[PDB]
């Protein structure tokens, strides 16, 4: 397609003020306390996979709510310990979990493990629908931080860490965070809300600068915002729905990142706007870099390969 | 736009086997005892609003799973006992409610609720999401009838019925069903469910001949079955989950409803196609009359809703 | 779907200099003193509808150009006299009359007129095509004043509020006016040109602004005037185009309302621009509100139902 | 894009009953009679057009309906009396009369004239609309034959050719009719109801076999018929729209033709379906020939601008 | 469609600095050498055309490379010399060489010459493909200006023109030039690099303002430049693509056309931007003459053709 | 979206008598000799690659024509000698070389290289543009066998087999051929012309019944073909187009794989439409498999991809 969103000279300094509400640290810290609660109860079932060369299996743990997280782990058929890596994805985009991909980042040499997200495929989500929502996921529970989707998935993403880490063939100082979109979020919420991560890598990061977000993108699944408000339409439901989501908003969670960030952006992404991406990239405060690709939109970018792969290999083979 | 299924003259005779398993009935049963446990505990909460005429209210009340399930409630400002109309909505269609559409049908004589369906708006879904679902709500806990996402639904629009039945101002034997597309498909679950409705009337009804439904319809909303399939290939899952649609398929319980009922369907409807619609009025055994529209689809047909009101006048007035 | 016009902070003061000509107030004295030549000789059809509470009808009457205009008639199955409502249709937008809202209005306790536009649906339009037009009605005879098309459309408006009127059942002192888009226009240039109506209520009209109409909607029926400049490209044809435009475009005839005005507009249509609603409303110079919908475009608002409701019930029923 | 119709080998046999009224006879000989009451009065006015080797003019004349119909007549400069041609254009589809192929035809030897349609370019429709249609022509005065928009039309065609006639300057002896779509239609309805033309070529001419064409077309306009009977829903509008439909149906006029007619007709053609367009053809009983294109559809076809020119200058230069 | 690039009062004045590179004139006078070298060797093979006073035949001359271009030639059956014009056709946009448009244009009176690019109908393209494109003509060969496509192709139409010229029936004196999109590029193009024509007609002219034209054009055929560089996506790879196409950019070789210019440009176009035609010819220094349209979009101009006609016939036939 | 062709019971049995002409072994075996003619001169060039476990190179290679073809090869870093594979990518669909993926295939144990198409990406494609054609290269030559763009690809894939297998590390005995859409259809005619594979897996395989594809395909590229006849639209040109593909259609060539093939198909497909694969499988005379998806399309699908890798491991490295 074609440019659309503000200039790139306009993007570079574009950095909206924080939304977080007073108590943001507060319902961080309270929820990594509940998460604490559960205990792991990691369990790895192998499976049959067509390579030499790797071991595969489900990987299956208990989060927040009691609830059963799965995905594909593969690791290299060798004497570990292995750098690792925590690889999240795409809304409503994973397919079978990505199984292949799994076992190429193994075959590059990463216990790789691969986190499914909750009532999205094979994850379960034990967190109820308390007050209706659009179709989606985005805006369940919604009207309050307490019952919303991201809470859940959050703590999810950060327990995936803390399990792989647990691994006697895992070196937990070399493990590294990754994932486009919605993939792209979780890394980075992941990494501002653990010390485990050594590196991240995200693409066009979702769930961010939630305001302009919904007033910018062309595209699906930040409208899904738009419409819950369109279902429901008292302006104190707007206003509820927005102060919950600026606790999720990674543009708020950003500042705590403490490792080497590496971000893309396609200038022609309808689905995460530029704005909100480098809105992300401008409230970290640590050793990052962005990669900015003109001709490309909310896809697989090949020379942003080449880059995660270099920066993987830079940071946690060193 | 145009046509697309089957001629008419096809349609008239389209008839498909009955695929409920042999646990069908049992299924159901099981189900009715389980809601049956769960103290209904209805509430009325008088809301104001701008007509006279007219007595307004948020009905909630407990049903399966100890779901809080609510609606709009407006009766005749008149002393009762009066005939009255269980409304169910479209899926993922209910703008706060549709209150306004839930006044006018009692100014029209009946009082009326708006059930509003659990996780779509306003009311609750307490059940969970057990392995992970294709974006929307049609494939919610699909492996199992159990878990099944309309298992609760259709639960709770039995509910309805015994709610407002026993409110001393309505007439409980004299109360319709009516509803559109998802609507449509739990105007006659219920009427099969529940001996408690008098007369129906279903608009293109959905939820029915899910076999063809996947390989016909050309939009949504019975084509995330077929999402789910492409995120989720087992060949045992495809089977597994067309056996727990059996158990919900309006076809299956067409056969149960004994009461009058009028139904309607355009032909251009790419969304409930017409084979589909036909194939469930074609199970029922009881006093029917299928309306077709060459020239609609999938919205509101200005003739039916003449046809609509004066069966409903016919049955419940008298 | 999403933001296209002018931010909502420079929308609040968007009001364009008139374009009236220096002969608009004669042209509108002697449009009405030609409708007033014609005598109403209004009918009433009893019609059958299945409802109590309420007596239908079709009503017909003469107007401008000596052209049967009709619509369907409701009044409350009550000792009058009653509040009553004038309600237009929008472009090409009518399904057999409206027919169910009608009685809908009259259940609420107005005696109700929902005119049929002449040559859209049931009323007769009698002026002919002088010249030759684009695809639709606007501009039908838009090289002249006298010829062109809204100018039998709204001497009808007129007439309608006449006719009303003059009924034993109806409240004169208590007549309101409403409609959207199309409807909406009609709303304001009822009250406009009559001092009958006593209360207004517009959704998102149309036939505003017409110059920034042209170059800022995306969708039809305003670029139909665009159409008939690619067919009709003589550089005069254009400026004897606009110029006729400018007798009917309501920002021109906005300054005439004396009675309370209730408007709608979301900020995602396309159809009626909010530039072009706004442009209107800023050229109203009475008791005046308008309802501004982010999430809504060119369609039904559930929220602004009932301000309108409350509205229409505040003043006619006082 | 692609085929979609019957095959060829269905579409060659494909010939519909006649749906003429048992009065077809007597509604076009009492139609012509209320044609030849109007005196033609032609009036020929010279323009400035740069091109050397032909005169123009803009050709009026008076026909059914005190109407005054127009458009471009160039002749070659040189002394005649010259054959010629009767062109008619697409519905909707005439960008200033098109001058630059009227000048182009008589520079190709033939005393031309473009007869725009009453109400869609220059030439006024002095009837009036009725009862209300669908946005369009199609459906203006489709309740009677006698107030069908295409009546007025088709003895506009006819007085063209008898104007042309006329003229001490064209042999009466050599004149063709031709157009595309709906100058296809005229180009048959005036060759049978005239027996002036000499030969005709009709491009996938339109108004034929509506029961059909209603039922197969995905384009417009013949989707104007679907739209007029969504907004006026009685069976027996429908009934009488179809009837009236009939009289101006080519395929029930086509067997009146006796002269030779070349037709052309595309297989992806999506607004004049082959089938219709077969349906046409097969009903001719005269020296005939159907050019078929597999590759195009409703559009200039270069390969057939050759046979056109070679049939015209075959018949009506020798 | 609707207005969409800068508004008309900034594209009067939008004027990019030149983006030759310091050997752009050494460039063409090396390659006007090569085409040189090469002998025009022109064939006329007459064909039967169904028209009278005019001859028509297929040119085929060769050219840069050795490649052999065709197009159609007629000239007025008359005594000549006749003034001239060669037509240079729209990108993959000739349909079996446009043989009736040049018949018209011999019937106006001119000897003429429909060049047809090679590759694209019927000319040779013997240029290889030296690095791999994207789908299109736009990107082959792009990484050297020598072995760029358009290198071919200007030359080739400069050939065009000394072969009419060359022939005895043709005044050289009274040669013009036109053509649309791609032929408006070529026109100009021809302009600039022969002293040849006497008058440039160029319809919205396409190859200009390259820079401009990737980041505003939302339709093909400026897009395959941004396909390209999705698929080979190296930096230096951009930049030495942006350098071939600088000398072949209209607006670079626009200074050098001393012959009157008539040019056109539709507002709604969004194939050859208004801005990018605006920069060509506010690159003009010659006499020349912008007709804008603020209707029409990259398409036939009905007002244009009357203008190009003038100009032409003023001109040429002085 | 959904299903659009023959349904699978007639898929099954789909299969359309040969096309091949009484010549098409002689035009082979030349076409191979043509190709012997030319010394191979392979050149490999090391790449800096971040990725340990390989070695990256770009590999050249002189083929038919004197072209230089070129894509990855990468090889596991570990002494032979391999299995190895040859991969052959969809039409204009290599960003790059996908590089990445063939790292993954040495990863895998693959000596692997990724043939990069003659004028697609970076190689370079020698044979000229004989007689004009459609955007695109499925057109290019298309007039004669020995110019069609096809002759010098296909010569270029067997060239491919013989380039790798010529090294130490690569054990000629263990070489595959894979590739989806034109990718597939390489795949298949590499193994019928060469006997160098020992296994083929293709993904939906493109450049199959090349008559039904043309009628029956609703996207790109098949339809380049009805483009090139839109614009070339003599009867004669299209016979002889269908005859110089009826060479080099793999339903005609695949009666000469005699390896295992594995193959796969989606049914709603519309690029590669599921009769067209179909067809070329039931060609096969060999060990084979065609797996088919229900709900996939023209793209990824995961289970095939671990039934490819299966494949491949069993036969090539056992």
């Amino acid at each position: 397609m074609q440019l659309f969103d503000l200039p790139l000279d306009q993007l570079q300094t574009y950095k909206p003020e924080k939304t977080a509400p007073k108590d943001f640290s507060e319902f961080w810290k309270l929820s990594l306390e509940e998460l604490a609660k559960v205990q792991a109860e990691p369990d790895l079932q192998p499976v049959d996979y067509p390579a030499d060369g790797v071991k595969v299996y489900r990987l299956t743990y208990k989060s927040f709510g009691n609830a059963r997280i799965t995905g594909w782990y593969a690791v290299p058929d060798k004497e570990g310990p292995h750098p690792a890596i925590v690889k999240y994805h795409g809304y409503n985009a994973s397919y079978d979990g990505e199984i292949h991909e799994m076992v190429n980042w193994a075959l590059h040499g990463y216990a790789t493990f691969g986190m499914l997200v909750r009532g999205q495929q094979r994850s379960e989500d034990t967190s109820i629908s308390p007050h209706g929502h659009a179709l989606g996921w985005m805006t369940k529970g919604i009207l309050d931080k307490d019952t919303y989707y991201y809470r859940g998935v959050y703590l999810d993403a950060v327990r995936a860490l803390e399990v792989i880490s647990s691994f006697d063939e895992v070196d937990e100082t070399r493990i590294g965070v990754t994932g486009g979109s919605q993939g792209g979020g979780l890394t980075i919420a992941a990494a501002a809300l653990s010390d485990i991560p050594k590196a991240a890598v995200a693409d066009y990061p979702y769930l961010s600068n939630f305001e302009r977000a919904i007033d910018v993108a062309l595209e699906q699944p930040y409208l899904e915002i738009n419409s819950f408000f369109r279902r429901n339409g008292s302006p104190e439901t707007e206003v509820q729905a927005m102060k919950t989501l600026s606790y999720f908003d990674i543009m708020n969670l950003a500042d705590r990142v403490k490792v080497p960030v590496l971000m893309s952006i396609g200038l022609i992404d309808k689905v995460t706007p530029p704005s909100t991406v480098f809105a992300a990239y401008n409230h970290l405060e640590t050793k990052k870099e962005l990669k900015v690709y003109r001709y490309f939109g909310h896809e697989y970018i090949p020379a942003f390969q080449t880059e995660k792969l270099a920066f993987f290999k830079q940071i946690l083979k060193g």
